[PDB]
């Protein structure tokens, strides 16, 4: 069901390298659904989404990839519908995480 069962221990507090913020999600439904469905779209699209959180009671979601080609493929992934409502993206903070300032 939902056993993260991770370590007790702080990495970047991040699980993957490509990470970002997404919106436009259907209120009429679950967020938990409306993940899938981008988990399921970018399974068939060849995409590689390691990781989707749910953001608010369901108005908007982050999603993290697997690859710069993830993430290049999710920003043409604008063309999404998530049960029915093309999900958007974001850049939230934390942007860069590669090498640092």
């Amino acid at each position: 069901g939902s056993h993260m069962l991770e370590d007790p221990v702080e990495g970047s507090e991040s699980t993957t390298p490509f990470n970002l913020f997404i919106g436009n999600l259907n209120p009429n439904k679950s967020v938990a659904e409306l993940k899938v469905a981008i988990s399921e779209l970018f399974a068939k699209n060849d995409l590689a989404v390691v990781d989707v959180r749910t953001g608010t009671n369901r108005k908007f979601g982050y999603v993290d990839f697997e690859s710069a080609e993830d993430l290049e493929k999710a920003l043409e992934l604008t063309g999404l519908k998530v049960f029915g409502n093309e999900i958007k993206l974001e850049k939230p903070k934390g942007r860069d995480g590669t090498r640092g300032c």
